[PDB]
């Protein structure tokens, strides 16, 4: 119910998703609150990528373990195991971006997004349009 662009990337080595709007990276904190910061040496932003099914994937802190994911009411949050919430469908957007909408959410086009103050955006008010949503995946130094 949605397109199939994918992005050309692998999920072979852990990547840093730094999103354009206001130039954070995504980080998921110990105590499991999901937010983002610009300070590159922060610990909390290595991710690593894992594909699941066909344009599928999970994104977990190779600092703690944590699954991103989206609860019930849109909010991203760390995820000590994997459930459905922790599923996002990796698509490519306006030829260059990679942006992730929730698995479980797809229906409402509940997208990852980081604010401009660096704050997660709420399922319900991401769309289609927003640079909240694009994100490039960097190489970890």
């Amino acid at each position: 119910h949605h397109h199939f662009n994918l992005p050309p990337g692998n999920y072979k080595k852990p990547k840093l998703l730094y999103c354009s709007n206001g130039g954070h990276f995504l980080r998921i904190l110990p105590d499991g609150t999901v937010d983002g910061t610009r300070d590159r040496s922060d610990q909390h932003i290595q991710l690593q990528l894992s594909a699941e099914g066909g344009g599928e994937v999970y994104i977990k802190s190779t600092e703690t373990g944590q699954y991103l994911a989206m609860d019930t009411d849109g909010l991203l949050y760390g995820s000590q195991t994997p459930n459905e919430e922790c599923l996002f469908l990796e698509r490519l957007e306006e030829n260059h971006y990679n942006t992730y909408i929730s698995k479980k959410h797809a229906e409402k086009n509940w997208f990852v997004g980081l604010k401009k103050n660096g704050s997660c955006k709420r399922g319900p008010r991401t769309h289609y349009g927003q640079k909240a949503i694009l994100f490039l995946p960097l190489p970890v130094s």
